[PDB]
């Protein structure tokens, strides 16, 4: 890594310096590093140029605004300081070049939208890996090779971090990466120089866009951004209103629908579910497409996961993965752990474990579960103690309305009186007397599972993958998934 070669596309006469790492943070900037001094909200990195120099950085690249002209090479204490205009806009490209263009050394698929980003990302990574790739994910659940994702707990990734982490995955042997792209990330030019093989839009609609002008400006803002990016093949959910409008303007984009929103007259590429049977262990999805027709046995639950699966299918088809091989591997696609995760056993009720711990998520989960439920829908849940109490009666009302049997139990009561939490939940119900209350979560889960009929579905909500019950100050070892598996005579 040489400063001269790094800047060759932009600054021809740049000094030759060996460079170690690229950083925006003067605190971590060590000897031999390239320190990049940017201007943002409140913060001006050029402030810390002397500190970085004092810490022995090999070179600096700095926002030219007000202090210099574009491409201006200065020299401070023997260290090159090269100034670039609109440095925030160019940071992705700068870092891309520094890290040897990792997006040109694997197949990068970007996924954007409000809902289904995480799931669609995981399905892309899983499915590609089943077809022989070494797949990776980047997003909110974390970054890493499939099955080895390191959480992004409390770390906002800059344009440099994005390129760095992608290069990390390349180094680890990744040939495919499914990346969640946040609305904020796109606007802040954090993926500006990435060569996306495909861009997947789970939805383009947003709230607070009722005025024609606002909708107009939103669309224009986004369309502008996408015109500046290397998006590759566009795969767009046509069940979204904005999606459809965009599809009408994008003859090379792939239209994906499960609600009959494909318009055959355009002769574009398309994929649509023609019928779905939601059964006790997943969904049988019959589909037609410009690549051919087929039938997939998905082990994911609900209509939203049909959409997500179809988006991943359409994307991989667009990228040239053979339909036959995709069909042959579809049954091996699994849910994101504790996200509408189905557990079935011969002659037992179907049990779904989901993380849903808010009123909207609980409603969505129950609505999804209902589709697969020939008999009665059971809902086993509680609410966390020592947290906001407002959701409690709302979750009670939801359980009462969207389930047939509400089983109210404990869920991390912490230091709060467990029964007090339950009372708050019951308060929200029209007929609290119709709900079952059982304390001991394990006991409540058992109650539902052992009593529920063969054709019933039991939703166990609130924890998903979170393998503990916080009672008092103890993080006691407990798992909904393990409890359910044992009750069904299967393995979690
Ligand atoms: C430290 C780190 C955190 C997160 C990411 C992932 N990246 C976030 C920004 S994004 O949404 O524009 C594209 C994905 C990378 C590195
Ligand atoms: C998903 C997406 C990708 C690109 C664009 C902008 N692009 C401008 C050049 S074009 O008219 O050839 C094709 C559209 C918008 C949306």
């Amino acid at each position: 890594r040489n400063l001269r070669d790094l800047l060759a596309p932009w600054v021809p006469d740049a000094p030759s310096r060996a460079l170690r790492e690229m950083t925006l943070d003067s605190r971590v900037a060590a000897a031999g590093d390239l320190f990049v001094a940017v201007v943002g909200h409140q913060a001006d990195g050029r402030r810390y140029i002397p500190q970085a120099i004092a810490q022995g950085v090999a070179a600096i690249i700095a926002e030219a605004k007000d202090e210099a002209t574009d491409g201006e090479i200065r020299e401070m204490h023997g260290v090159p300081v090269i100034y670039l205009s609109q440095l925030n806009e160019r940071l992705s490209a700068l870092a891309g070049r520094f890290y040897h263009e990792p997006s040109d050394n694997l197949r990068l698929v970007g996924v954007t939208g409000t809902n289904g980003k995480t799931t669609t990302t995981q399905l892309l990574a899983q499915w590609s890996q089943l077809l022989g790739e070494i797949s990776a994910v980047m997003g909110t659940v974390g970054n890493g090779l499939l099955g080895k994702v390191i959480p992004t707990e409390n770390t906002t990734g800059s344009a440099v971090d994005v390129q760095h982490e992608l290069a990390g995955l390349v180094d680890q042997g990744a040939t495919f990466c499914a990346m969640e792209v946040s609305s904020h990330g796109l606007v802040q030019h954090r993926v500006a120089a990435l060569k996306f093989a495909a861009s997947v839009f789970t939805n383009l609609s947003r709230d607070h866009l009722d005025y024609h002008g606002d909708m107009e400006h939103y669309e224009a803002a986004k369309w502008l951004l996408y015109s500046e990016h290397h998006c590759g093949q566009a795969i767009i959910n046509a069940d979204d209103e904005v999606g459809r409008r965009w599809l009408a303007k994008l003859p090379d984009a792939v239209a994906v629908s499960m609600e009959d929103h494909i318009n055959p007259n355009c002769h574009g590429r398309w994929l649509k579910a023609t019928e779905v049977n939601y059964h006790d262990s997943g969904a049988t999805i019959r589909f037609s497409s410009s690549w051919g027709d087929g039938e997939i046995e998905s082990h994911l639950m609900g209509a939203f996961n049909v959409s997500n699966l179809l988006l991943a299918l359409a994307t991989l088809l667009a990228l040239g993965y053979p339909l036959a091989d995709l069909l042959k591997t579809a049954a091996r696609l699994q849910p994101v752990c504790g996200r509408m995760e189905v557990f079935t056993a011969p002659g037992k009720p179907t049990v779904v474990v989901d993380y849903a711990h808010t009123p909207d998520a609980l409603e969505k989960a129950l609505q999804a579960a209902r589709l697969h439920c020939a008999g009665k829908l059971w809902c086993v849940f509680g609410c966390g103690g020592d947290r906001d109490k407002g959701k409690r009666p709302l979750m009670g009302a939801i359980a009462e309305e969207f389930a047939d049997v509400a089983v109210v139990t404990d869920d991390n009561p912490r230091t709060e009186e467990p029964r007090a939490i339950i009372n708050d939940i019951l308060a929200g119900m029209l007929d609290a007397g119709h709900a079952k209350v059982m304390e001991g979560r394990a006991e409540a889960v058992t109650c539902a599972v052992m009593q529920a009929k063969e054709n019933d579905v039991v939703l166990v909500a609130g924890k998903g993958h979170e393998d503990y019950q916080i009672v008092g100050n103890q993080r006691l070892d407990y798992s909904d998934r393990v409890t359910v598996a044992r009750l069904l005579g299967v393995i979690a």
